[PDB]
Protein backbone atom coordinates (compact mmCIF):
# COMPACT_ATOMS: atom_id res chain seq x y z
CA UNK A 1 0.00 0.00 0.00
CA UNK A 2 2.31 2.41 1.11
CA UNK A 3 4.49 -0.22 -0.83
CA UNK A 4 2.88 0.10 -3.75
CA UNK A 5 3.29 3.85 -3.91
CA UNK A 6 7.11 3.82 -2.82
CA UNK A 7 7.43 0.98 -6.02
CA UNK A 8 5.64 3.42 -8.89
CA UNK A 9 7.19 6.49 -7.12
CA UNK A 10 11.29 4.10 -7.39
CA UNK A 11 10.19 3.55 -11.34
CA UNK A 12 9.19 6.73 -11.92
CA UNK A 13 12.48 8.14 -10.95
CA UNK A 14 14.40 5.31 -12.26
CA UNK A 15 12.52 6.11 -16.12
CA UNK A 16 13.15 9.66 -15.75
CA UNK A 17 17.29 8.81 -16.17
CA UNK A 18 16.60 8.01 -18.93
CA UNK A 19 13.53 9.76 -20.68
CA UNK A 20 11.11 12.47 -20.00
CA UNK A 21 7.73 12.11 -18.47
CA UNK A 22 6.38 12.41 -21.76
CA UNK A 23 8.28 9.45 -23.34
CA UNK A 24 6.78 6.98 -19.98
CA UNK A 25 3.40 5.70 -20.35
CA UNK A 26 1.19 4.48 -17.14
CA UNK A 27 2.25 0.99 -18.71
CA UNK A 28 5.89 1.33 -18.08
CA UNK A 29 5.02 2.84 -14.01
CA UNK A 30 2.67 -0.39 -14.02
CA UNK A 31 5.03 -2.68 -15.21
CA UNK A 32 7.93 -1.93 -13.16
CA UNK A 33 6.01 -1.80 -9.93
CA UNK A 34 4.48 -5.09 -10.65
CA UNK A 35 1.26 -3.60 -10.76
CA UNK A 36 -1.95 -3.19 -13.50
CA UNK A 37 -2.85 -0.10 -14.86
CA UNK A 38 -5.58 0.26 -13.15
CA UNK A 39 -4.16 -0.54 -10.27
CA UNK A 40 -2.01 2.03 -10.60
CA UNK A 41 -5.08 4.52 -11.29
CA UNK A 42 -5.61 3.55 -7.57
CA UNK A 43 -2.62 5.08 -6.44
CA UNK A 44 -2.24 7.89 -8.70
CA UNK A 45 -4.34 9.70 -11.12
CA UNK A 46 -1.75 10.55 -13.86
CA UNK A 47 1.96 10.49 -14.46
CA UNK A 48 2.04 13.90 -13.76
CA UNK A 49 0.79 13.22 -10.07
CA UNK A 50 3.71 10.76 -9.64
CA UNK A 51 6.33 13.35 -10.40
CA UNK A 52 4.90 15.83 -8.13
CA UNK A 53 5.33 13.28 -5.42
CA UNK A 54 8.55 13.10 -6.52
CA UNK A 55 9.62 15.99 -6.18
CA UNK A 56 7.19 16.80 -2.93
CA UNK A 57 9.69 14.07 -1.36
CA UNK A 58 12.80 16.20 -2.65
CA UNK A 59 11.79 19.76 -1.80
CA UNK A 60 10.90 18.29 1.67
CA UNK A 61 14.45 16.27 2.14
CA UNK A 62 16.21 19.60 1.49
CA UNK A 63 13.96 21.63 3.51
CA UNK A 64 14.82 19.22 6.90
CA UNK A 65 18.23 18.67 5.86
CA UNK A 66 17.94 22.61 6.34
CA UNK A 67 15.87 22.71 9.32
CA UNK A 68 18.59 19.96 10.92
CA UNK A 69 21.38 22.64 10.23
CA UNK A 70 19.20 25.67 11.39
CA UNK A 71 18.30 23.56 14.84
CA UNK A 72 22.66 23.24 15.31
CA UNK A 73 24.15 26.24 16.96
CA UNK A 74 26.15 28.38 14.16
CA UNK A 75 28.64 27.62 12.53
CA UNK A 76 31.30 30.26 14.20
CA UNK A 77 32.95 30.57 10.60
CA UNK A 78 30.96 32.89 8.51
CA UNK A 79 31.78 31.29 4.90
CA UNK A 80 31.82 27.82 6.04
CA UNK A 81 28.17 28.07 7.73
CA UNK A 82 26.54 29.31 4.43
CA UNK A 83 28.70 26.88 2.50
CA UNK A 84 27.45 23.86 4.60
CA UNK A 85 23.64 25.54 4.05
CA UNK A 86 24.48 25.79 -0.18
CA UNK A 87 25.73 22.57 0.03
CA UNK A 88 22.27 20.80 1.82
CA UNK A 89 20.85 22.08 -1.62
CA UNK A 90 23.95 20.97 -3.98
CA UNK A 91 23.90 17.38 -2.60
CA UNK A 92 20.23 16.69 -2.45
CA UNK A 93 19.38 18.17 -5.92
CA UNK A 94 22.04 17.17 -7.17
CA UNK A 95 21.16 13.31 -6.14
CA UNK A 96 17.92 13.70 -7.82
CA UNK A 97 19.07 14.44 -11.09
CA UNK A 98 16.44 13.01 -12.80
CA UNK A 99 13.60 14.31 -10.64
CA UNK A 100 15.12 18.19 -10.74
CA UNK A 101 15.21 18.09 -14.29
CA UNK A 102 11.81 16.53 -14.60
CA UNK A 103 9.89 19.04 -12.04
CA UNK A 104 11.79 22.31 -13.62
CA UNK A 105 10.34 21.10 -16.89
CA UNK A 106 7.21 20.86 -15.10
CA UNK A 107 6.95 24.39 -13.20
CA UNK A 108 5.47 25.11 -17.12
CA UNK A 109 2.70 22.91 -17.38
CA UNK A 110 2.15 22.19 -13.69
CA UNK A 111 0.15 25.11 -11.38
CA UNK A 112 0.89 22.30 -8.45
CA UNK A 113 4.80 21.95 -9.31
CA UNK A 114 5.08 25.93 -9.73
CA UNK A 115 2.72 26.48 -6.49
CA UNK A 116 5.22 23.57 -4.62
CA UNK A 117 8.60 25.24 -5.69
CA UNK A 118 7.21 29.21 -4.94
CA UNK A 119 6.10 28.10 -1.81
CA UNK A 120 9.62 26.57 -0.79
CA UNK A 121 11.31 29.37 -2.22
CA UNK A 122 9.95 31.60 -0.05
CA UNK A 123 10.48 29.64 3.11
CA UNK A 124 13.92 29.40 2.41
CA UNK A 125 14.39 33.04 1.28
CA UNK A 126 12.49 33.82 4.56
CA UNK A 127 14.81 31.82 6.40
CA UNK A 128 17.99 33.25 4.40
CA UNK A 129 16.65 36.70 5.16
CA UNK A 130 16.15 35.95 9.10
CA UNK A 131 19.93 35.03 8.83
CA UNK A 132 21.16 38.01 7.37
CA UNK A 133 19.21 39.88 9.71
CA UNK A 134 20.93 38.41 12.83
CA UNK A 135 24.50 38.87 10.94
CA UNK A 136 23.54 42.22 11.06
CA UNK A 137 22.12 42.48 14.54
CA UNK A 138 25.59 41.30 15.78
CA UNK A 139 27.20 43.43 14.10
CA UNK A 140 28.85 40.68 11.59
CA UNK A 141 27.33 42.17 8.52
CA UNK A 142 26.85 45.45 7.06
CA UNK A 143 23.30 47.40 6.72
CA UNK A 144 23.64 47.58 2.79
CA UNK A 145 20.46 46.01 0.76
CA UNK A 146 17.12 44.93 2.56
CA UNK A 147 17.70 41.87 3.83
CA UNK A 148 15.03 40.05 1.80
CA UNK A 149 15.63 41.55 -1.38
CA UNK A 150 19.37 40.56 -1.47
CA UNK A 151 18.31 37.02 0.05
CA UNK A 152 15.50 36.63 -2.84
CA UNK A 153 18.22 37.24 -5.49
CA UNK A 154 20.47 35.15 -3.88
CA UNK A 155 18.07 32.71 -3.96
CA UNK A 156 16.83 32.88 -7.95
CA UNK A 157 20.40 32.91 -8.61
CA UNK A 158 20.84 29.10 -6.80
CA UNK A 159 17.79 27.93 -8.37
CA UNK A 160 19.11 28.97 -11.70
CA UNK A 161 22.85 28.18 -11.22
CA UNK A 162 22.96 24.61 -9.68
CA UNK A 163 20.60 24.12 -12.19
CA UNK A 164 21.73 25.01 -15.17
CA UNK A 165 25.02 22.62 -14.02
CA UNK A 166 23.27 19.76 -13.09
CA UNK A 167 21.46 20.01 -16.44
CA UNK A 168 24.89 20.05 -18.06
CA UNK A 169 23.35 23.41 -19.75
CA UNK A 170 25.29 25.53 -22.07
CA UNK A 171 26.28 28.19 -20.60
CA UNK A 172 26.69 26.79 -16.70
CA UNK A 173 28.91 26.48 -14.38
CA UNK A 174 30.96 23.17 -14.03
CA UNK A 175 29.48 21.22 -11.55
CA UNK A 176 32.90 20.66 -9.65
CA UNK A 177 32.81 24.57 -9.10
CA UNK A 178 29.00 25.69 -8.80
CA UNK A 179 29.72 24.88 -5.01
CA UNK A 180 32.65 27.49 -4.12
CA UNK A 181 31.25 29.86 -7.20
CA UNK A 182 28.01 30.09 -5.48
CA UNK A 183 29.73 30.48 -1.93
CA UNK A 184 31.77 33.35 -2.79
CA UNK A 185 28.75 35.25 -4.17
CA UNK A 186 26.67 34.83 -1.53
CA UNK A 187 29.73 35.56 1.31
CA UNK A 188 30.66 39.02 -0.76
CA UNK A 189 27.13 40.32 -0.80
CA UNK A 190 25.99 39.38 2.98
CA UNK A 191 29.55 41.07 4.55
CA UNK A 192 30.98 43.29 1.99
CA UNK A 193 30.10 47.05 1.44
CA UNK B 1 7.28 42.99 -47.75
CA UNK B 2 9.43 44.62 -44.99
CA UNK B 3 6.15 46.25 -44.26
CA UNK B 4 4.58 43.00 -44.29
CA UNK B 5 6.69 41.32 -41.94
CA UNK B 6 6.84 44.17 -39.31
CA UNK B 7 3.08 44.52 -38.88
CA UNK B 8 2.86 40.73 -38.37
CA UNK B 9 5.79 41.22 -35.44
CA UNK B 10 3.76 44.27 -34.17
CA UNK B 11 0.42 42.65 -34.58
CA UNK B 12 1.69 39.52 -32.40
CA UNK B 13 3.89 41.99 -29.43
CA UNK B 14 0.65 43.78 -28.98
CA UNK B 15 -1.66 40.53 -28.86
CA UNK B 16 0.91 38.43 -26.45
CA UNK B 17 -0.09 41.72 -23.77
CA UNK B 18 -3.21 40.27 -23.30
CA UNK B 19 -2.71 36.14 -24.22
CA UNK B 20 -0.07 33.59 -24.63
CA UNK B 21 0.67 32.30 -27.79
CA UNK B 22 -1.05 29.12 -27.73
CA UNK B 23 -4.42 31.67 -27.58
CA UNK B 24 -3.05 33.22 -30.77
CA UNK B 25 -4.26 32.38 -33.88
CA UNK B 26 -2.34 32.83 -37.44
CA UNK B 27 -5.86 34.10 -38.40
CA UNK B 28 -5.53 36.66 -35.10
CA UNK B 29 -2.01 37.43 -37.12
CA UNK B 30 -3.39 38.02 -40.49
CA UNK B 31 -6.45 40.37 -39.45
CA UNK B 32 -3.71 42.47 -36.91
CA UNK B 33 -1.41 42.60 -40.10
CA UNK B 34 -4.43 43.34 -42.66
CA UNK B 35 -3.66 40.09 -44.75
CA UNK B 36 -5.18 36.84 -45.91
CA UNK B 37 -4.25 33.66 -43.87
CA UNK B 38 -2.10 32.39 -47.01
CA UNK B 39 -0.89 35.37 -47.25
CA UNK B 40 0.66 35.24 -43.57
CA UNK B 41 2.20 31.83 -44.70
CA UNK B 42 4.73 33.67 -47.25
CA UNK B 43 6.36 35.76 -44.84
CA UNK B 44 6.60 33.22 -41.64
CA UNK B 45 5.70 28.96 -41.17
CA UNK B 46 4.25 29.44 -38.08
CA UNK B 47 3.04 32.00 -35.21
CA UNK B 48 6.15 30.14 -33.57
CA UNK B 49 8.54 31.34 -36.30
CA UNK B 50 7.04 34.64 -35.57
CA UNK B 51 7.94 34.62 -31.93
CA UNK B 52 11.19 33.43 -32.60
CA UNK B 53 12.18 36.84 -34.86
CA UNK B 54 10.46 39.00 -32.53
CA UNK B 55 12.70 37.83 -29.77
CA UNK B 56 15.58 37.86 -31.87
CA UNK B 57 15.18 41.97 -32.14
CA UNK B 58 14.56 42.53 -28.99
CA UNK B 59 18.07 39.93 -28.18
CA UNK B 60 20.09 42.11 -30.79
CA UNK B 61 18.29 44.96 -29.34
CA UNK B 62 20.26 44.53 -26.08
CA UNK B 63 23.48 43.24 -27.69
CA UNK B 64 23.94 46.44 -29.71
CA UNK B 65 23.12 48.28 -27.00
CA UNK B 66 25.65 46.24 -24.68
CA UNK B 67 28.23 46.80 -27.76
CA UNK B 68 27.86 50.58 -27.95
CA UNK B 69 28.42 50.95 -24.56
CA UNK B 70 31.79 48.64 -24.76
CA UNK B 71 32.67 51.29 -27.65
CA UNK B 72 33.20 54.08 -25.34
CA UNK B 73 35.58 54.72 -22.82
CA UNK B 74 34.88 52.75 -19.41
CA UNK B 75 33.21 54.99 -16.96
CA UNK B 76 35.95 55.45 -14.08
CA UNK B 77 33.22 55.20 -11.46
CA UNK B 78 33.56 50.78 -10.99
CA UNK B 79 29.52 50.69 -9.40
CA UNK B 80 27.97 52.99 -12.25
CA UNK B 81 30.17 51.15 -14.86
CA UNK B 82 28.35 47.47 -14.09
CA UNK B 83 24.75 49.67 -13.07
CA UNK B 84 24.90 50.82 -16.62
CA UNK B 85 25.75 47.57 -18.33
CA UNK B 86 22.72 45.73 -15.95
CA UNK B 87 20.75 48.36 -17.28
CA UNK B 88 21.03 47.87 -20.96
CA UNK B 89 19.19 44.53 -20.27
CA UNK B 90 16.55 45.30 -17.35
CA UNK B 91 15.14 48.13 -19.87
CA UNK B 92 15.88 46.25 -22.69
CA UNK B 93 13.44 43.51 -21.84
CA UNK B 94 11.73 45.58 -19.37
CA UNK B 95 10.42 47.60 -22.33
CA UNK B 96 9.41 44.64 -23.98
CA UNK B 97 8.06 42.30 -21.38
CA UNK B 98 4.61 40.33 -23.80
CA UNK B 99 7.93 39.14 -26.08
CA UNK B 100 10.14 38.19 -22.74
CA UNK B 101 7.46 35.99 -21.19
CA UNK B 102 6.66 34.70 -24.33
CA UNK B 103 10.53 33.77 -25.25
CA UNK B 104 10.67 32.41 -21.81
CA UNK B 105 7.98 29.97 -22.26
CA UNK B 106 9.40 28.74 -25.85
CA UNK B 107 13.02 27.74 -24.58
CA UNK B 108 11.29 24.81 -23.43
CA UNK B 109 9.40 23.94 -26.37
CA UNK B 110 11.74 25.46 -29.24
CA UNK B 111 15.97 24.37 -29.91
CA UNK B 112 15.86 27.66 -32.08
CA UNK B 113 14.50 29.99 -29.29
CA UNK B 114 16.98 27.63 -26.48
CA UNK B 115 19.85 28.31 -29.34
CA UNK B 116 19.23 32.06 -29.40
CA UNK B 117 19.12 32.76 -25.93
CA UNK B 118 22.75 30.25 -25.39
CA UNK B 119 24.42 31.81 -28.08
CA UNK B 120 23.76 35.55 -26.51
CA UNK B 121 24.12 34.13 -23.27
CA UNK B 122 27.70 32.48 -23.60
CA UNK B 123 28.64 36.05 -25.68
CA UNK B 124 27.12 38.45 -22.52
CA UNK B 125 29.07 36.10 -20.27
CA UNK B 126 32.45 36.21 -22.50
CA UNK B 127 32.09 39.86 -22.48
CA UNK B 128 31.56 40.34 -18.50
CA UNK B 129 34.52 37.95 -17.91
CA UNK B 130 36.99 40.18 -20.18
CA UNK B 131 35.90 43.13 -18.09
CA UNK B 132 36.55 41.54 -14.79
CA UNK B 133 40.09 40.28 -16.39
CA UNK B 134 40.11 44.11 -17.24
CA UNK B 135 39.36 45.28 -14.01
CA UNK B 136 42.14 42.70 -12.60
CA UNK B 137 44.84 43.53 -15.00
CA UNK B 138 44.58 47.28 -13.97
CA UNK B 139 44.80 46.19 -10.09
CA UNK B 140 41.12 47.44 -9.47
CA UNK B 141 39.77 43.55 -8.73
CA UNK B 142 41.09 41.09 -6.48
CA UNK B 143 42.37 37.50 -8.26
CA UNK B 144 39.44 35.55 -6.14
CA UNK B 145 37.31 33.38 -8.28
CA UNK B 146 37.88 32.00 -12.23
CA UNK B 147 36.43 35.12 -13.81
CA UNK B 148 34.38 33.00 -16.67
CA UNK B 149 33.12 30.50 -13.61
CA UNK B 150 31.89 33.98 -11.64
CA UNK B 151 30.54 35.64 -14.79
CA UNK B 152 28.24 33.10 -15.48
CA UNK B 153 26.85 32.96 -12.53
CA UNK B 154 26.26 36.64 -12.18
CA UNK B 155 24.88 36.47 -15.62
CA UNK B 156 22.32 33.36 -14.75
CA UNK B 157 21.06 35.31 -11.84
CA UNK B 158 20.10 38.43 -13.94
CA UNK B 159 18.35 36.19 -16.24
CA UNK B 160 16.30 34.31 -13.50
CA UNK B 161 16.12 37.26 -11.76
CA UNK B 162 15.20 39.91 -14.10
CA UNK B 163 12.79 37.85 -15.11
CA UNK B 164 10.97 36.63 -12.08
CA UNK B 165 11.07 40.59 -11.11
CA UNK B 166 9.73 41.76 -14.80
CA UNK B 167 6.97 38.65 -14.63
CA UNK B 168 5.95 39.54 -11.08
CA UNK B 169 6.96 36.26 -9.79
CA UNK B 170 6.47 34.87 -5.89
CA UNK B 171 9.08 35.24 -5.16
CA UNK B 172 10.66 38.09 -7.11
CA UNK B 173 12.53 41.16 -6.14
CA UNK B 174 10.11 44.43 -6.80
CA UNK B 175 10.93 45.47 -10.36
CA UNK B 176 11.46 49.12 -8.60
CA UNK B 177 13.98 47.31 -6.68
CA UNK B 178 15.82 44.63 -9.03
CA UNK B 179 18.65 47.17 -10.83
CA UNK B 180 19.98 47.99 -7.31
CA UNK B 181 20.28 44.66 -5.97
CA UNK B 182 22.05 43.07 -9.10
CA UNK B 183 24.44 45.98 -9.03
CA UNK B 184 25.19 45.58 -5.40
CA UNK B 185 25.76 41.62 -5.77
CA UNK B 186 27.33 42.01 -9.24
CA UNK B 187 29.88 45.31 -7.30
CA UNK B 188 31.03 43.48 -3.97
CA UNK B 189 31.40 39.42 -5.82
CA UNK B 190 33.36 41.22 -8.32
CA UNK B 191 35.29 43.89 -5.85
CA UNK B 192 35.42 41.94 -2.65
CA UNK B 193 37.30 39.58 -1.29
C1 LIG C 1 12.38 21.82 -9.36
C2 LIG C 1 13.43 22.89 -9.60
C3 LIG C 1 14.89 22.48 -9.70
C4 LIG C 1 16.02 23.45 -9.27
C5 LIG C 1 16.37 22.87 -7.89
C6 LIG C 1 17.61 23.19 -7.30
C7 LIG C 1 17.63 24.63 -6.83
C8 LIG C 1 17.70 24.80 -5.36
C9 LIG C 1 17.66 26.21 -4.93
C10 LIG C 1 17.80 26.49 -3.47
C11 LIG C 1 17.72 27.95 -3.15
N1 LIG C 1 18.18 28.18 -1.78
C12 LIG C 1 19.42 28.00 -1.39
O1 LIG C 1 20.31 27.54 -2.26
N2 LIG C 1 19.78 28.27 -0.10
C13 LIG C 1 18.84 28.95 0.81
C14 LIG C 1 19.02 28.72 2.28
C15 LIG C 1 20.40 28.38 2.77
C16 LIG C 1 20.82 29.06 4.07
C17 LIG C 1 21.51 28.35 1.74
C18 LIG C 1 21.17 28.17 0.29
C1 LIG D 1 13.99 35.07 -23.27
C2 LIG D 1 14.45 35.08 -21.82
C3 LIG D 1 14.01 36.22 -20.91
C4 LIG D 1 14.90 36.69 -19.73
C5 LIG D 1 15.51 37.96 -20.35
C6 LIG D 1 16.09 38.93 -19.49
C7 LIG D 1 17.39 38.43 -18.91
C8 LIG D 1 18.59 39.17 -19.37
C9 LIG D 1 19.85 38.64 -18.83
C10 LIG D 1 21.12 39.35 -19.18
C11 LIG D 1 22.33 38.69 -18.59
N1 LIG D 1 23.48 39.61 -18.68
C12 LIG D 1 23.57 40.74 -18.02
O1 LIG D 1 22.56 41.11 -17.25
N2 LIG D 1 24.68 41.52 -18.14
C13 LIG D 1 25.87 41.02 -18.85
C14 LIG D 1 26.80 42.04 -19.44
C15 LIG D 1 26.85 43.39 -18.79
C16 LIG D 1 28.23 44.00 -18.66
C17 LIG D 1 25.99 43.60 -17.57
C18 LIG D 1 24.82 42.71 -17.32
Amino acid sequence: GDDRELAILATAENLLEDRPLADISVDDLAKGAGISRPTFYFYFPSKEAVLLTLLDRVVNQADMALQTLAENPADTDRENMWRTGINVFFETFGSHKAVTRAGQAARATSVEVAELWSTFMQKWIAYTAAVIDAERDRGAAPRTLPAHELATALNLMNERTLFASFAGEQPSVPEARVLDTLVHIWVTSIYGE
